[PDB]
């Protein structure tokens, strides 16, 4: 019986830990494919079958990922009848992506000239 | 002779694209360690042996960081004499983490149990 303490007036948190849990957040949220797959969620809700459509048939592909993100958060799915609607959590995760997206979207400030085989 | 053609009234970018390029900058600000030097300096400029003070003798390893972040961007440094800032190249990826960290650090909806060993 380990027990529980509930709050315990929280307060000053570490540094450390802060760095640790946002490199998670934007370490996931990253891999191109995975954004890609979320670009197109962003866009509006969607079953699988009309994700591979865009796609390539990748509905089983969709419905692991989406899966596997759902076992950890971020994302939601809602299921009807005989078919599942999947989404993001909440629209935070977007919001930061807008910025992020716009922000990049809008300019060029990073660049990534051809590197020489020798490289 | 490759020459060069300029403006092309550019329009309807790729997708992949956008999603892979999103990924690389989400993915570099990752990185638990870039993030907590990257926490620290956010909060305001400071040199490598301030920095270090605040750590724990790693004004070399900062100057290593900022250097290769500085050949990709996303940092900016500034030559002073016998002292050298190292800040963000802009206030861009400062707004991005502002609201990344704060609507991450304003609750708590992702959570990681202690997973078991056989797991």
């Amino acid at each position: 019986g380990h027990g529980v303490e509930g709050r315990n007036r929280p307060s000053a948190p570490l540094d450390s830990q802060a760095a640790a849990q946002v490199a998670s957040t934007l370490q996931a949220l990253a891999t191109p494919s995975r954004l890609m797959i979320l670009t197109q969620l962003r866009n509006g809700p969607l079953p699988v079958t009309d994700l591979a459509e865009a796609i390539g048939m990748e509905q089983s592909a969709v419905s692991h990922q989406l899966r596997v993100l759902r076992n950890l958060g971020l994302v939601v799915g809602d299921r009807a009848g005989r078919s599942i609607v999947y989404s993001l959590y909440d629209t935070h995760v977007a919001q930061l992506l807008d910025e992020a997206i716009y922000h990049s979207e809008h300019l060029h400030l990073g660049l990534s000239d051809r590197h020489p085989s020798a490289g």
